[PDB]
């Protein structure tokens, strides 16, 4: 890792999107101190994900050598290019943040993967001709955003707070207060410290009973302002998001070229991650070469870090945070491997 | 106020002396504060436990806007008057601090911070000169006490600490079944740790009045410090360059008069005064050169270094993150339990 000082991870063919995730979720340097905090000395090596996780944490921070995935895949049983074809980039995800949420409780660092990646919003409908809500809160560790049609994802955020008229034909069913004239609609209520947003470019087509890659021009900024999006705003704490990594993808299917794009100190000094190559890049690379249009480039995830909580989330990671259980363990399995 | 300077004072509550900026040194050692919060205290009694206390005065020290209170940190560790403190030399408390808390973090992830922030290593000897015969002590050391009294400087200091003594005439040393035998007698550091406490002892007995004095003579030390020439062996690697991190003060002649701490917490020249509740910007030079000393009695005792390879990762950055959660609901709730003592004390007195 002499050039950037970053690390690469195998390319494995049957991953697709995997190693772009691993290397977002890596440089999210929290998340990284609190999964080598995880107490695991009492588990199975191949199939525990949180000790996978650590050791390919470890290893991309510590090997001169691309890192091998051969162990993590094992232990979430996604071992064929199938379940990677079977899932969205958001499900992968989940399998890794819930493992090592759900082992972090009771532990000295419980409650962190919801502090960086869970924020709320509230489903509500709201019946305009008498006082009957129906406001429905729920948690989310991401966004799906719609990209079709959308110029921006401040276009794709205007489209998931808008408001759906429940009128004529299709009027809001009260029950004990029969049918009612309503607006159905979406609300955040917070926006986390790392905000993992989907671009929804693989889309159901009708046409051809498959999903399709929809390669339209869809720009994101750098810089991008949440404020208006929220309920009630915070004025010590604007919404004021920072672009973290971009996750990319070539062609049309899960055969194109996946690679990632991240300025991991969140200072605007740009990498590209492809696969065992890493390189320095302008963000002109990382960003507009992204907008994708009319086999080719684009973004299908972003990360954005929340600019008050750049200092808590990108952390430095220090010889601290690694337990000597932890080194001696990896140090031990390699040993007989 | 926390608003000018982004730290937080130590109450002034009775005489305790040198403990405030001792507190406010240890807590500035980043390093040693997030272990100090991985301390497993789960059912520790809060009267009774220093790790848990420490942890309390930590977490308010990091969070709290009004001055932090040590009065359940005085009676953990038990020094709860005047002459408890009065009997102690600074690095007497230190040690009793770090040892508490080095032996609360055994079996934990964050076993061994102690030793490493604070371990050196070193050789006492005695080499006769016409037999062969050497006594080697090796010793761990966890603060240095330098000599001040006709010593210029801190290098000065040093030069005397581990300056051969020659054992010769009427004090030659037993070697035993040699006999008596002229003999040198010296201490070599075989190595400086991250953080180097330096207690400058200006408190010395005194024959005539027969009680320990203070010497207020003047006594110079560096911003930078080089220490390569005092190892026994240097590492190409790693020099020994030192930065001075805080700087114990005290104003008077006993143990009433003042007591502050200059820190420059992040180890970048930006130094503030602490001064109980007070805390307060100040120059460089008012850190430094204005408590060098020479009635003025106005003066360092003790002095913090961090080692140069070694700042980043001892001044590393604490963040809410570094407070698990358990600890922080513990702390609310001796907080709930010490503001009913408040109702209840008083309901039996009124
Ligand atoms: C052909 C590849 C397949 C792929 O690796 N991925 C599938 C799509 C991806 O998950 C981003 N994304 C995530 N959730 C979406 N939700 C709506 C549609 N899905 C629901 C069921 C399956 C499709 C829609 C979407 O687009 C990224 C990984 C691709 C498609 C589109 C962009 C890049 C690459
Ligand atoms: C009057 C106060 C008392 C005080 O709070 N302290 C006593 C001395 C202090 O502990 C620094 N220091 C530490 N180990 C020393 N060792 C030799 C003398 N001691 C041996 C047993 C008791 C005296 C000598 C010394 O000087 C700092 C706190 C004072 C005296 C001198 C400088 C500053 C303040």
């Amino acid at each position: 890792k002499k050039h950037t000082g970053y690390v690469g991870l195998k390319n494995q063919g049957a991953t697709c999107y995997m190693n772009s995730l691993l290397q977002t979720l890596f440089f999210t340097n929290q998340l990284r101190k609190a999964v080598y905090m995880m107490p695991t000395e009492g588990d199975d090596s191949s199939k525990s994900v949180p000790l996978a996780l650590q050791r390919v944490f470890y290893e991309l921070q510590h090997s001169d050598k691309p890192v091998g995935t051969k162990k993590l895949t094992k232990s979430f049983g996604w071992e064929t290019l199938d379940s990677f074809m079977q899932h969205d980039v958001q499900e992968l995800c989940r399998v890794l943040l819930d493992n090592v949420e759900n082992k972090m409780k009771g532990t000295c660092v419980e409650g962190t993967i919801p502090k960086l990646f869970r924020g709320k919003m509230v489903s509500y409908i709201q019946c305009k001709e008498v006082d009957y809500r129906s406001d429905r809160r729920e948690d989310y560790y991401d966004i799906q955003l719609s990209i079709k049609g959308k110029k921006n994802i401040f276009e794709s955020f205007v489209d998931y707070v808008a408001v759906e008229q429940l009128d004529g034909d299709n009027k809001y069913d009260a029950g004990e207060h029969g049918l009612q004239e309503a607006e159905k609609g979406v609300k955040f209520l917070t926006l986390p410290p790392v905000l993992h947003l989907q671009l929804m470019r693989f889309m159901y087509d009708p046409q051809t009973d498959q999903n399709i890659k929809i390669n339209d021009r869809f720009e994101f900024p750098e810089q991008l302002p949440l404020d208006e999006f929220l309920q009630k705003t915070d004025p010590k704490d604007p919404a004021n998001y920072i672009l973290h990594a971009v996750l990319v993808h070539s062609g049309d299917n899960h055969g194109g070229h996946y690679v990632v794009y991240l300025n991991p100190k969140g200072d605007g000094k740009w990498c590209k991650f492809d696969d065992d190559v890493v390189s320095r890049c302008t963000k002109e690379e990382a960003i507009e070469h992204n907008y994708g249009g009319h086999h080719c480039t684009n973004a299908y995830m972003l990360v954005y870090i929340r600019e008050s909580k750049l200092s808590e989330v990108l952390q430095a990671v220090t010889d601290h945070d690694i337990p000597q259980q932890l080194v001696e363990r990896l140090q031990e399995e390699k040993r007989i491997e």
